[PDB]
């Protein structure tokens, strides 16, 4: 059987992707940059802090100081905390509460493994910090989504290998993070946003125990 659940935040447990979007905008038209828009916002979704904010520069071909860069970042992450303050257990994604349940009944591992530093307040903010066995700290990791590093790392704070998990994704990086950790992944929403040759559902609806488990038999060799 699988030891552990290795779960993204953003598109899995819940998402704030619209709090993100508003942020960044806000922050792009603070400083006087046009094209921010919720088509543009699909190159900044799977990409981190640092990556979202320079390419929202390079659209301007806008350069700023090293001093400046971290102000800016800074800056969009408390609009985005703001944002975030009434977060609650109602925003928590069809099914994913009993399939939370149902882990923990089960004793197989709950990891946390987004790329954002705001995963541990939202877990509070759902009521659902108790379910987590551990949460992969994403400023403690070398590089973020695509590479595995957050998922092994989730992985190995439960005391599980890849190998023995199953990954939890919706964006094409986070599920090639999961391909390269070794765990098994099982996708979220549309292919075209995920990757290939990988067991794709949905809506998390679909993500139940049950699921998890005649999955893994099928992959197991
Ligand atoms: O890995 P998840 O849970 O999908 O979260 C993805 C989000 O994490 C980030 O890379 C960083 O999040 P923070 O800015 O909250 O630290 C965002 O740029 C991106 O939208
Ligand atoms: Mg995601």
């Amino acid at each position: 059987m699988f030891k552990a659940v290795l779960f993204d935040l953003n598109g899995v447990i819940t998402d704030t992707a619209e709090y993100h979007f508003r942020a960044w905008k806000a922050l792009a038209e603070e400083i006087g940059i046009n094209g921010v828009d919720r088509q543009f916002n699909e190159q900044l979704k799977g990409v981190s802090r640092e990556d979202s904010l320079q390419k929202i520069l390079d659209l301007a071909d806008k350069k700023v100081s090293a001093e400046e860069f971290k102000e800016l970042a800074k800056r969009k992450n408390d609009n985005y905390v703001k944002m975030i303050q009434d977060v609650s257990p109602a925003d928590v994604y069809p099914g994913i509460l009993q399939l939370l349940k149902d882990l923990r009944s089960n004793k197989i591992k709950i990891a946390l493994a987004s790329a954002s530093k705001n995963g541990p307040f939202l877990l509070e903010r759902m009521n659902l910090t108790g379910y987590f066995d551990a949460i992969a700290d994403p400023a403690e990791v070398a590089a973020s989504k695509p590479a595995p590093d957050i998922f092994i790392a989730a992985a190995h704070a439960v005391g599980v290998a890849p190998s023995e998990s199953i990954g939890l994704e919706d964006s094409q990086a986070g599920i090639q993070a999961i391909k390269d950790s070794g765990a098994l992944p099982i996708g979220v929403g549309r292919p075209e946003d995920l990757g290939d040759d990988i067991v794709i559902v949905p809506d998390t609806s679909h993500y139940t125990l049950e699921f998890l488990k005649e999955v893994w038999l099928q992959k197991q060799k």
